[PDB]
């Protein structure tokens, strides 16, 4: 029956596939159509026939493995897309129409119905498979009866009766929040439209409105831009992706139902984009520290993942107007145009998304200006993101605390993420491919960059932990200096370090003190583990003299500096040791498979060359301290390190501070409430984290207490001398 429900389903079809917008002369659209043609051809040649059948596809045949339900139904959705595309060779094809109908009936009677219970992953039973069924029925609604559509969605209502909860049919339900709550909309608003059910539509939209509230605790978006999911995991770049991607699809539909969402109540979306998402996007890449276990998926490296967010923004721009629309278009345009490594179209998977992106890129009225410098202190999820527009590098420094889980290993994914929040850092430079092309399966997981660890073996079966201490966080001065500590203890309480970072505009100081080890394992800090490009070799200098690195580790006692020199200055990396330090270095081919870190991935061997730099800590009370200086040439690095000769103010058990004389900026971390006198100019008075600027005779003060998550009045923490 044609009516206002089917009008909404037509709009949905325009969003999830966009056959109406297909243009055979549009090269990017034709490429996606060809991908879909081949998928459908492969499915048809492969499907089990005879007996009518007995499983549908051998590759997805064990129905106790719940991913096989979703993968099966997704094959049918692909058929529905092509059967309704006038330019497809399968357009209105009699075999395809009957194959979708027969396959729906077979799965209904044998695999997935209201008489079943969840076996394996609840997510397949409540989100993945329901989404695929809904979209199939929506696209092919002119080939199914209303009665058949009810029959094939009754199972969705068995598993997902309540728009406020997931896992309702299990003995242990969960409150629907975050990205999964948006998926609740793609399940229940669409099933409600298919089933002509006003109460389902209205109740589900009411439930989704929760997503617009900023939270003080628990899962969701915070005022400082943090996003938490799975109780206490930093997750903007995976679950937050689902939230923006899914909601941007649903909104044009919801807003034409009887129950539209209020404008002022949707205003929060622009907060997410500017505060939460934008800072985590560097040269088209979505920072891995925000993506949880998704880093272990070969098809979801950081520039691919970023497109989920970008397409969400561009859809939101399209539903906006005027200046808010142009500025959101301009944000997408400049991000895409900055990405010389990844082709955005490779992850635009509907014709309307392709069309919107093409419009944006060709419209000379939409500005594309390089983004300015920023520094986001995501204290509520223990991550920090920094970007310097003048020199063109990004830096990610994010951590964990008593408030947050270190890493997520779940559903057999991210088996070796053990040390990815132990003060791990990321550098985003002119090598846009660095964390891609198989970085995650080939990186040595025992030597994550920046981390101080012992060499004890770790079990793939381990799961994440919280940190004993709450003394973890960042004090930001400006919008562009800002800055951090972590009262670090390792996974088995055998090693400690006071680890601090001093973000000073064009460089970052790394200080570690109080390094202690009660184990018989050896301790060290990985200064770097950098993935190399064979096309762009580094010439390596130690103390400004060329060094030849080998697979075998070589020791360099009395090192003041290390310089990695590229033909491209925007790939150069320097390390300045404030005090001469004993380090070791190697350049080695590292091999691995994605299956090693994610049981569901390919076992094919991958390899990459890495340059590792380490500093051993053989004694209690050991220390490290060095300045990371990117994106300058060798002569300029050599001048800078002379400017910085006395930049290290203190690096002990109670006080760590670095001074940038050129800027007039100090970073300070105090672990106690002693009076600390700094540079014979002022005193700082309380345990916590400081970034201070002298401007003539005045001081600008940024203080943060990471444990109480509070600043303080200037007079409580600072005194000019």
């Amino acid at each position: 029956v044609k009516d206002t429900y089917t009008d909404r389903l037509d709009d949905w079809n325009g969003i999830i596939a966009g056959n109406q917008y297909y243009d055979s002369k549009n090269d990017q659209m034709a490429k996606l159509n060809q991908e879909l043609e081949g998928k459908v051809a492969d499915s048809l040649s492969s499907i089990s026939s005879q007996a009518d059948r007995i499983y549908l596809w051998e590759k997805f045949s064990n129905y106790k493995t719940s991913a096989n339900l979703t993968a099966t139904y997704r094959k049918l959705e692909e058929m529905a897309k092509q059967v309704t595309n006038p330019s497809s060779r399968y357009y209105q094809d009699e075999t395809v129409v009957r194959t979708v109908r027969d396959s729906m009936e077979w799965m209904h009677k044998h695999v997935y119905n209201s008489e079943k219970s969840i076996v394996g992953n609840w997510w397949d039973y409540e989100i993945g498979t329901p989404r695929a069924i809904n979209n199939t029925l929506s696209l092919m609604k002119e080939y199914f009866s209303d009665e058949e559509i009810k029959k094939y969605t009754d199972v969705i209502e068995k598993f997902v009766p309540d728009p406020e909860h997931f896992r309702k049919t299990t003995d242990n339900p969960v409150k629907a929040l975050g990205g999964n709550l948006v998926d609740m909309g793609r399940v229940k608003v669409i099933a409600g439209l298919l089933r002509k059910d006003d109460q389902e539509i209205s109740s589900t939209i009411r439930s989704i409105e929760q997503v617009f509230k900023l939270v003080d605790q628990g899962e969701g978006f915070y005022q400082d831009g943090s996003y938490i999911d799975h109780t206490n995991v930093a997750y903007t770049g995976a679950y937050g992706n689902v939230l923006i991607d899914g909601l941007s699809q649903l909104l044009p539909v919801i807003q034409k139902t009887k129950n539209p969402i209020d404008k002022d109540k949707m205003q929060t979306m622009y907060h997410w984009i500017d505060k939460s998402f934008a800072p985590l996007l560097v040269n088209g890449e979505l920072m891995d520290m925000s993506r949880g276990r998704s880093i272990s998926r070969a098809n979801s490296e950081g520039h691919v993942a970023a497109v989920e967010v970008l397409r969400g923004i561009h859809r939101i721009a399209d539903m906006s107007e005027g200046e808010t629309k142009q500025r959101l278009q301009s944000l997408v345009k400049t991000i895409v145009q900055s990405d010389s490594y990844y082709d955005v179209f490779k992850n635009l998977k509907t014709y309307k998304d392709i069309s919107l992106m093409q419009s944006l890129l060709s419209d000379a009225g939409v500005a594309s200006v390089p983004r300015t410098s920023y520094l986001s202190a995501f204290n509520k999820m223990d991550k920090t993101a920094m970007y310097n527009a003048e020199k063109g590098f990004g830096f990610g420094l994010s951590l964990f605390s008593s408030r947050t889980l270190n890493y997520e290993h779940m559903n057999k994914e991210n088996k070796r993420g053990w040390y990815t929040s132990d003060g791990m850092f990321y550098l985003y430079n002119g090598d846009l491919s660095h964390y891609s092309d198989g970085y995650w399966p080939t990186v040595n997981p025992y030597k994550m960059p920046g981390t101080t660890e012992t060499d004890a073996k770790r079990a793939d079966s381990d799961t994440g932990k919280v940190l004993p201490s709450a003394f973890v966080g960042t004090s930001k001065l400006d919008d562009a200096n800002a800055t951090a500590t972590m009262d670090f203890t390792n996974w088995n309480q055998t090693l400690t370090a006071h680890k601090s970072w001093f973000m000073l505009k064009d460089k970052i100081a790394f200080l570690g003190s109080n390094i202690q080890n009660t184990s018989t394992d050896t301790a060290a800090t990985t200064i770097d583990q950098r993935k190399l490009e064979s096309s762009n070799p580094y010439k390596v200098y130690v103390n400004d003299k060329e060094a030849s690195l080998t697979e075998q580790e070589k020791d360099y006692p009395e090192t003041q500096s290390v310089f990695l020199e590229s033909s491209d200055s925007k790939k150069n990396i320097g390390y300045f040791f404030f005090k001469k330090s004993s380090i070791s270095m190697s350049k080695a081919l590292q091999k691995g498979a994605w299956k090693d870190i994610n049981e569901g991935q390919s076992d094919k061997e991958v390899e990459n060359e890495f340059l590792t730099i380490s500093q051993a800590h053989k004694q209690n009370g050991d220390s490290y301290g060095y300045m990371l200086i990117p994106n300058v040439d060798r002569a300029t690095f050599n001048q800078m390190i002379k400017e910085l000769e006395s930049s290290l103010i203190e690096n002990n058990e109670t006080l760590q501070s670095v001074y940038d004389a050129k800027q007039g900026v100090w970073g300070i971390v105090k672990y106690d409430d002693s009076v600390s006198t700094i540079s014979n100019q002022f005193q700082v008075l309380k345990r916590g984290v400081y970034t201070i600027r002298k401007e003539g005779d005045e001081y600008k003060i940024a203080y943060y207490n990471p444990e109480t998550q509070e600043s303080a009045p200037d007079q409580e923490v600072f005194k000019k001398l």
